[PDB]
């Protein structure tokens, strides 16, 4: 298992235009394109983002292409900020995935809003870092997901994702 394979199972993959779990408008695998109300706006969106006149269809080699962006930046957001970097540092490999994935999803700012439970993860007390997760928005809208990552925190493996 892996980063990528993680998130393309908590995401999925769509060809085309869709909502997300919020109404917001998505392509791929959980590539955001705007929060506009919007489809024009969304599939101008789309367009420069994969550099052509798409018609709000995408092939999946497109699909990936922005996922491989998505996933690079969601690491490189984690090691620029302040916040984070450090946790992401002290964490073993399955642990940093979790948090890439947490990233992918809320972006980095609503990330490094969990002062809790990073403070948590860096001192290594997995369970009080699963309770703290727990408690927040996040858990109540997607709670599946966010189960399936608050348990390879706390056990630093893959056994929610087999
Ligand atoms: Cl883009
Ligand atoms: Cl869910």
């Amino acid at each position: 298992m892996n980063i990528f394979e993680m998130l393309r199972i908590d995401e999925g993959l769509r060809l085309k235009i869709y909502k997300d779990t919020e109404g917001y408008y998505t392509i791929g695998i959980g590539h955001l394109l705007t929060k506009s109300p919007s489809l024009n706006a969304a599939k101008s969106e789309l367009d420069k983002a994969i550099g052509r006149n798409t018609n709000g269809v995408i092939t999946k080699d497109e699909a990936e292409k922005l996922f491989n962006q998505d996933v690079d930046a969601a690491v490189r957001g984690i090691l620029r900020n302040a916040k984070l970097k450090p946790v992401y540092d002290s964490l073993d490999a399955v642990r940093r995935a979790a948090l890439i994935n947490m990233v992918f999803q809320m972006g980095e700012t609503g990330v490094a809003g969990f002062a809790a439970a990073l403070a948590a993860l860096a001192a290594k007390r997995w369970d009080e870092a699963a309770v703290n997760l727990a408690k927040s928005r996040w858990y109540n809208q997607t709670p599946n997901r966010a189960k399936r990552v608050i348990t390879t925190f706390r056990t630093g493996t893959w056994d929610a994702y087999k």
